[PDB]
């Protein structure tokens, strides 16, 4: 009975491989599957056959397509894809009850960008247009939605691992978190930007000067899997992730990813593994707050009577990336008409009885307007 209730439970996952919301294009309609992803900006759609996918958009068959007569390429750290720009009629069936006209990037080609089984055949950027390509004159589907209609600036994800979850468009829904939200400013409006004040990991300071944590950027990005942190946060979290759960000892190439650990089906120790904190600037001069999440959200399952887990904090070279281990732990608001992202416990999130993922504060923390990169 929230008054959004009809968004609820809108979000998709097949077996850990992204967060989808159906949504429907041209006319007469044709329904996607669109991954949801907060680090990109482009919304595009398969619009011809590849293995990987079921269905795939038909622009010939919808009247109300427009061409713009130019074409797109969009790489990202994963995968890269090409097409060709237009704009149709697109609505989000579980999502605001409303008819926009977006651009829509119809992919005709691609590399490494479709997973195999994951259900979706598109991508929804709700990023900003300063990262848009060709470049950012190319209008943000969620741009298009709050300058055609009245729905309110701001959406918010909770992304339920183990996979589904809901985005609320316009709104927060108070049945999918518990305790207060807590909100950090968007530090500047392309990525969802934000600022790491201080890491700690099982209640340990790392000590790195907070710049490293934000070398060159720290972003909020839905359709990244994992925790990625720059090379010397990385190296510095691994050893002391290692020290923490020593009681156990795992071949060094399973914290880089490359080996699984499997146990026999319901007997992972969890409680070895130490919980991570991230301090991120608050909306008060000299204060944070931080978020903790537990291994059942930086222990990704790989799917017998065996639990197989990938260690999924991984390296960047291009600054910290909070993913989907992050997001899980979490409802998060993308509060853009206050330019702030709160979080709050996600009342979904994979826990035990020991332990639950958290979100506290206040802390003090002096001269955070001295952690961000400067480009
Ligand atoms: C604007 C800019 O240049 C840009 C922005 N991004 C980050 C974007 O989120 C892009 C969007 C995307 C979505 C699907 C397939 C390929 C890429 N994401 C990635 O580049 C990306 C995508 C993934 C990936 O497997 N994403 C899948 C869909 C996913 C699976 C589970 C989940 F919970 C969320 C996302 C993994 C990674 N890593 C490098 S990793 C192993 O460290 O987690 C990166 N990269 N470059
Ligand atoms: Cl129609
Ligand atoms: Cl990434």
């Amino acid at each position: 009975r929230g008054s959004f209730v009809e968004m609820v439970d809108n979000l998709r996952g097949k077996s850990g491989q992204g967060y989808y919301v159906e949504m429907t294009v041209g006319s007469p309609p044709q329904t996607l599957n669109i991954l949801v992803d907060t680090g990109s900006s482009n919304f595009a759609v398969g619009a011809a056959p590849h293995p990987f996918l079921h269905r795939y958009y038909q622009r010939q068959l919808s009247s109300t397509y427009r061409d713009l007569r130019k074409g797109v390429y969009v790489p990202y750290t994963q995968g890269a894809w090409a097409g060709e720009l237009g704009t149709d009629l697109v609505s989000i069936p579980h999502g605001p009850n409303v008819t926009v006209r977006a651009n829509i990037a119809a992919i005709t080609e691609s590399d490494k960008f479709f997973i195999n089984g994951s259900n979706w055949e598109g991508i929804l950027g709700l990023a900003y247009a300063e990262i848009a390509r060709p470049d950012d004159s190319l209008e943000p589907f969620f741009d298009s939605l709050v300058k055609q209609t009245h729905v309110p600036n701001l959406f918010s994800l909770q992304l339920c691992g183990a996979v589904g979850g809901s985005m609320i468009i316009g709104g927060i829904d108070h049945s999918l978190y518990t305790g207060s939200l807590w909100y950090t400013p968007i530090r500047r409006e392309w990525y969802y930007e934000v600022i790491i004040v201080r890491v700690e990991i099982n209640g340990q300071d790392l000590k790195m000067d907070c710049k490293e944590y934000n070398y060159d950027k720290s972003i909020v990005d839905s359709g990244t899997t994992n925790l990625r942190l720059p090379k010397k946060v990385f190296e510095a979290a691994v050893k002391s992730i290692k020290a923490a759960s020593s009681t156990e000892k795992f071949p060094d190439g399973f914290w880089l990813g490359e080996q699984l650990v499997c146990w026999q089906a319901g007997t992972t120790p969890w409680n070895i593994f130490p919980v991570i904190s991230l301090y991120l600037m608050g909306e008060v001069t000299n204060q944070s707050f931080r978020i903790t999440i537990l291994p059942q959200q930086y222990l990704r399952p790989v799917e017998s009577q065996d639990d197989c887990y990938k260690f999924a904090i991984s390296q960047s070279s291009t600054g910290t990336v909070m993913g989907a281990v992050i997001m899980e732990g979490f409802y998060v608001v993308f509060d853009r008409a206050r330019k702030r992202i709160g979080f709050a416990v996600s009342a979904c999130h994979v826990h035990d009885e020991f332990r639950t993922a958290a979100v506290e504060g206040p802390f003090v923390t002096l001269d955070m307007e001295d952690c961000g990169y400067n480009i």
